[PDB]
């Protein structure tokens, strides 16, 4: 017998004061369209120009927000002439061979001088080519290492603008429920008179007059409130000898000695009769349970970042460049010939 | 005495026509799950393959959406032989030294020819190594400067899909309120009979019959509307000699000469009595104010992009590459020897 | 004459059991603020350090969630001496010219040896410079090709956190409607007594007692339910000889032979009178239609990715680097002079 038969002091209106309410409801929302450049980047031109490559995403967000003795002296004469004539013929061999040698040395040394001027013109091409191609690799890699940091901050400002768009759609879906509240609260109280307590102004409803506002409706409700009220002890129902008895359109207001079915909204007692009450059987309480679970969503739970990275990420490190190490590739006779050019006159 | 005692013409139902309403409410939403590849990238394979590195974000969005004389001639003979014998010994010095010199020149010139063929084989290695390593730097930097632009557009299409997911969750949270409206509107009008005006069909409620639809409930409401109605002047309350008097379950319908408490929803006058009215004291109006602020959120206001960039951004520019500038490193005797090889025969 | 005059079996409460409901409503939501590092990246330090360059986006999401014979022998003596004296003067020419030649060869060969040591010191500079500058291009391009893949996965986890923030704002905008339901359901049933069926506990309302919970209100409603009920055939209205007749605060309960206006919520018949019914004219049904379109949004439809890419995307491919191809730039007299240095003694 838990609560259905407990008696507790309940305020019941003793008397009334006449009153009026001004109740304001928003029924529409002005279309807060957003320029996506000025929101995310603002004045800053390098990120602005990057925004064009994010596509027409801005428009897409605005679809949402815009909706919603003479012999031996002579034989010595033969001898010395035969020694000389044979010597000079050996001088011509000695000298012709030296000319044929020194003329092959002067050939090959000038062919080497040609080869080194060929090498310098080709290597001037290589250090000039590498100058231009490697300056471009440096100049463009500096651009790409800048842009990847500005894209980072654009992408975190995208989420700030997506929180803006979500909170601006959330509010517009509350506004469209407040326009349904303005529909029922117009109907039941401008076309009718409500029997509900505090719907259509504080207290109990008499009459109403709607007036517009720029995005709203405002109600003038004329109502009566309890100027004074008294706590009577009560029960919702009473179980006499195993039968439960309970009101019809009232409560059991409790006098010191008797039960009366007062109207809930006023102290005006009337006697228990089979026309003021309903009746039951066996004196039992049915117990009901209601649990209004507003929806608790499947929230997007994720692995640790290491697992969702390592699934596809490649930690490729290019090797330390090594190339060819070219540091590993490592007068006396003219004095005499000048001396004997003089000292041969000592044998003239 | 603002509005509680003003009298204005109010329509009160003179007569009724019987009527029926068909009222359609959606109570459920079919689960519009989204393939995230086909939404963002579609057929285009380069961005598709990029989508795998954005992780299982697609699934995460689908958790949401799937929920929700013889002596001097002889001394001259001694003389000339002594001059010749001494000259030939000086020829052997002159010639042996020239051989030892020209043999050091032919050594060093071929050691130079060896050094230059060593240099060309090592430099062929360097321009071959730099050919491969610098072609890879070019070929991969072209890939990374392409991918960073395709990632840009994927990331702006992510926001278009996040606006899709937000507007699809927003609608499902309206659907779950329309399923609460279908619960109260089933209960009060299929199990009951409502006293509210225009809830459960236009006019005043008699009876109802629910029927299903694929994701909805449809109500047949049987109701009566005012076929005809008349404007009576009225007041919600009247203050006689400083006491306010007001109805009990009606309005003061105003006849040319008398006040009657008509039932709000019908013209049927009854006389003012202490059983048709309540009474007050001192003739004052209580004024109440209600302002239904649907929530205006803390929207995500940000610095200018320059401040949120400059906090972490580094404007590092790599220097213009300069390297070594190798352009800054800058027969008559054989004719005679051929001539005297001939002209020495003139002294044979 | 579609449904307003059809008769069908309707359950009308025959008798009552007293009952109580416990009804739980959440009225507030605890502020589930999110650390954005730990959500997206977790422990993993390389992506954590990247999060700082996405800006204060985390805060921005938390603004949302924290809200919400002697002569001829002598003439031969003159002859041979004149041949010798003339020969030696031609030896001095032959030898002085060879010295002046071999001294220009030893000059130019050592000037070549100087030029090649100049070249090796300058090229050691170039392969040392390119070693450092090209190692940095390799080492930094490896960093940028890593970061662009970790940013990809951060940006797909951003959407998972934006689905988290959207579903956490969606639920908080249901909570604020359940706090409006707790306001009307407190007012009409703790301050009043509702005439609605199943609002404020199963069945019909007597009385209520609210109790708090940590983020909620719980109502004890005391109510009566139909212990027993009987199906009477009924009609909402009847059209006698072309006039429609319908109840006042009841239904036409159908007895085997007569119509009675029973109270909708109880079987207690009363006779048709002009005080139990309203009356009409011409016997016609008005048909109304209501279609509660919960808002179907302008969803963000996009081009195929190829069109939104090709609008701005540049498919720039850098050319295959070609540079200078340096592979296209391509003793007997000393034996004799050693032999005649010996064999000239055969003419001494
Ligand atoms: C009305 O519906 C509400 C849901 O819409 C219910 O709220 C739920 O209440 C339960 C129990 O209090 C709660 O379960 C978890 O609560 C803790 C918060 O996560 C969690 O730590 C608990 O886990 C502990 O207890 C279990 C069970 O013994 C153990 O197995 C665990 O090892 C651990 O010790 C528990 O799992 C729900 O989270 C909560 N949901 C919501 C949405 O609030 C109301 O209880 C319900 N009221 C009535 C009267 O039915
Ligand atoms: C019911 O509640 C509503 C809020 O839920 C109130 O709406 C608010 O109304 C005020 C005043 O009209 C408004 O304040 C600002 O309005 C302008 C829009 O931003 C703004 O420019 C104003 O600033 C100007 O005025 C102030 C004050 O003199 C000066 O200091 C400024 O320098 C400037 O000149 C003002 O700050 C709110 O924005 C608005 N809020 C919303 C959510 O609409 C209703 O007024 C209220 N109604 C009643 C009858 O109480
Ligand atoms: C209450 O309002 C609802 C909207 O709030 C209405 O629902 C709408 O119903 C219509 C018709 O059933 C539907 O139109 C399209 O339905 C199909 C789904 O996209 C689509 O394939 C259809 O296209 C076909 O038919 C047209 C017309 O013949 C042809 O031109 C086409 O070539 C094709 O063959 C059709 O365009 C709406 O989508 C739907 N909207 C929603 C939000 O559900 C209810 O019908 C309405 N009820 C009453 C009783 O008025
Ligand atoms: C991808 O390659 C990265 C190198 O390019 C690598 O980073 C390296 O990680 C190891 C192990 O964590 C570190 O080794 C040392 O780490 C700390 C730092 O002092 C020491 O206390 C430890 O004792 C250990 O010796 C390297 O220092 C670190 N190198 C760099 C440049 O960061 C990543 O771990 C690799 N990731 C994957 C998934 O393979
Ligand atoms: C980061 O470094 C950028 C250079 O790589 C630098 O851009 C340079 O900005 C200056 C000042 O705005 C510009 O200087 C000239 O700008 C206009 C352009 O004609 C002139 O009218 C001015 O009188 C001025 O002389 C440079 O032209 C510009 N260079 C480039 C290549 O864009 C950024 O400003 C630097 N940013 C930060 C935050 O340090
Ligand atoms: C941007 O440049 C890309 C090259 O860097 C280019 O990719 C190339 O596309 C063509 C045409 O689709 C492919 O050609 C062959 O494609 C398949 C592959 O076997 C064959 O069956 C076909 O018959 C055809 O011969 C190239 O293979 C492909 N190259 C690479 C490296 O992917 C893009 O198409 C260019 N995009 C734009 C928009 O210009
Ligand atoms: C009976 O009604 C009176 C008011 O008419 C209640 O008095 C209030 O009680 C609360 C709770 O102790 C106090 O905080 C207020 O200051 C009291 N106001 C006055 C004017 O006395 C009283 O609590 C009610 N009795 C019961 C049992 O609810
Ligand atoms: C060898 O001696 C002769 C003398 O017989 C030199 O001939 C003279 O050379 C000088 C120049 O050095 C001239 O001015 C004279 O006119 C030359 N004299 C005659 C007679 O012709 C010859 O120069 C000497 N050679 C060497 C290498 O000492
Ligand atoms: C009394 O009721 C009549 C309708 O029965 C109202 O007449 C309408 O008044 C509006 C406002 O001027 C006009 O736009 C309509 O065309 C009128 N309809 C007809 C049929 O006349 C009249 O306004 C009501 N009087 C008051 C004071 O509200
Ligand atoms: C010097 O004169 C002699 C003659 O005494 C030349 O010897 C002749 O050389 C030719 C070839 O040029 C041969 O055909 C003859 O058979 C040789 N004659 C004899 C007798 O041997 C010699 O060639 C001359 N040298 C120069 C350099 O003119
Ligand atoms: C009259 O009321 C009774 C219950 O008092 C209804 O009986 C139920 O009918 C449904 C539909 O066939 C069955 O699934 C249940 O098993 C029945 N319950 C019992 C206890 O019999 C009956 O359907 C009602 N008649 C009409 C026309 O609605
Ligand atoms: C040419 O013959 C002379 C002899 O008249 C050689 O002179 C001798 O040389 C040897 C060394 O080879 C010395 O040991 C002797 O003392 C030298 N003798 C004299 C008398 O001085 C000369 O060496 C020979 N030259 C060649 C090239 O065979
Ligand atoms: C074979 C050769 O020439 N080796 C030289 C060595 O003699 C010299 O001392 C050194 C100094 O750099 O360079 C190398
Ligand atoms: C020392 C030397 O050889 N300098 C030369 C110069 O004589 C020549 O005129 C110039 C032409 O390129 O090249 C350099
Ligand atoms: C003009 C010249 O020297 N050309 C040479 C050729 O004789 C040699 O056969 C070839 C071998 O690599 O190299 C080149
Ligand atoms: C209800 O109140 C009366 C007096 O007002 C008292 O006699 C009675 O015992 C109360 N009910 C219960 C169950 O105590
Ligand atoms: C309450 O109403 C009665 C009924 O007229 C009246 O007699 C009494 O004086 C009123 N109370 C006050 C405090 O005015
Ligand atoms: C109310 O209407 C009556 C006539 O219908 C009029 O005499 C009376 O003055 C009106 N009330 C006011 C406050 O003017
Ligand atoms: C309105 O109802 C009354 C009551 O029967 C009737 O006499 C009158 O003719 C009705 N008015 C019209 C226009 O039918
Ligand atoms: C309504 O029910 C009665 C008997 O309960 C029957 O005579 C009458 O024909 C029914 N109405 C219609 C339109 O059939
Ligand atoms: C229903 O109520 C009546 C009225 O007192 C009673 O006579 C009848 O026995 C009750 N039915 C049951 C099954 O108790």
């Amino acid at each position: 017998n838990s609560v259905a038969y407990s008696n507790n002091s309940i305020a019941i209106p003793t008397n009334f004061t006449i009153s009026v309410t001004t109740e304001i409801l928003p029924v529409s929302m002005t279309k807060t369209s957003v320029d996506c450049t000025m929101y995310i980047c603002g004045d800053s031109t390098e990120c602005s120009n990057l925004l064009l490559q994010y596509g027409s995403f801005c428009t897409q967000l605005n679809r949402a927000l815009t909706g919603i003795t003479q012999n031996v002296l002579y034989e010595n004469q033969k001898l010395i002439a035969n020694q000389f004539n044979s010597a000079i013929g050996k001088i011509q061999d000695s000298l012709s061979s030296t000319a044929s040698a020194l003329g092959k040395l002067q050939d090959v040394v000038n062919q080497n001088a040609q080869a080194l001027n060929t090498l310098v013109k080709q290597l001037s091409s290589n250090f000039g080519a590498i100058s231009s191609v490697l300056n471009d690799i440096l100049s463009r890699l500096d651009k790409v290492e800048a842009e990847v940091q500005i894209d980072r901050l654009i992408t975190g400002r995208l989420q700030s603008l997506q929180t803006y768009v979500t909170q601006q759609l959330i509010r517009a879906a509350e506004i469209r429920a407040s326009a349904n509240l303005a529909a029922t609260k117009m109907s039941e109280c401008v076309l009718g008179q409500s029997k509900r307590v505090d719907f259509c102004g504080k207290g109990y409803h008499l009459m109403s007059f709607p007036q517009s506002a720029p995005h709203g409706v405002v109600f003038l409700h004329v109502t009566y409130v309890p100027a004074q009220e008294k706590n009577f002890t009560t029960a919702p129902a009473i179980c006499h000898d195993g039968k439960a008895h309970f009101p019809r359109e009232g409560v059991f207001v409790s006098n010191g000695t008797h039960w009366f079915v007062t109207q809930r909204n006023f102290y005006e007692p009337q006697i228990i009769t089979t026309d003021n009450t309903f009746v039951s059987g066996n004196c039992d309480v049915v117990i009901g349970i209601v649990n209004n679970t507003v929806y608790d969503p499947l929230q997007p739970e994720l692995d640790s970042f290491k697992e969702e990275l390592d699934k596809y990420f490649k930690n490729h490190t290019s090797p330390d460049v090594d190339l060819g190490d070219i540091s590993g590739i490592n007068q006396k006779e003219i004095d005499r010939l000048n001396e004997v050019a003089k000292n041969l006159n000592e044998s003239l």
